């Protein structure tokens, strides 16, 4: 889900 998305992209950054 978006959930998952924002979680990637806040562990990458």
């Amino acid at each position: 889900g978006i959930l998952d998305i924002l979680n990637k992209v806040s562990n990458l950054f």
